[PDB]
């Protein structure tokens, strides 16, 4: 799995500004259909990840499945600062 | 299932601003572990949904699984206007 990307509010605005192509719209889903944690071994011992799954209707796309797969997408979580570890604090952009 | 939320760039930015109120950071993940289209059935026929699962490391949190479950989160997708259906175009804010 990928590293953690934690953003200050301003760096999160910058990140968006950088990633928003001129002619795009943003489809937003808060429809979480599953959420859980799983472990995986790495070359540096066992780790834990959260998995959050979101649903959203396909009827808004005139696009096939692999096209929607290819589209730039992100999950975002709003986390109060009291709820970070030391590691989560070290990571803040 | 919730209806689709589709925002123009400016509406999308206004929407997120409303969440950046407190001592809050934003955890962002593009680590899609699973992506597919699946049919959903009801009494009045079938509808296709996309499902997007994202992973993010747990060790950044000082929080159990139910607490991460409870935090505000969204999947967002960046879509070319020329890739929307007529209904998707319809629903822009």
């Amino acid at each position: 799995h990928m590293p953690a990307y934690v953003f200050s509010k301003e760096s999160f605005l910058k990140f968006l500004e950088g990633h928003l192509e001129d002619d795009v719209v943003v489809v937003v889903s808060s429809d979480v259909t599953d959420f859980c944690k799983k472990l995986s071994e790495s070359m540096v011992g066992e780790k834990e990840y959260c998995f959050a799954e979101f649903a959203f209707p396909a009827d808004i796309f005139d696009a096939d499945e692999d096209e929607i797969d290819e589209m730039m997408k992100y999950a975002i979580v709003f986390v109060e600062k009291e709820k970070l570890s030391e590691a989560g604090r070290n990571a803040i952009r």
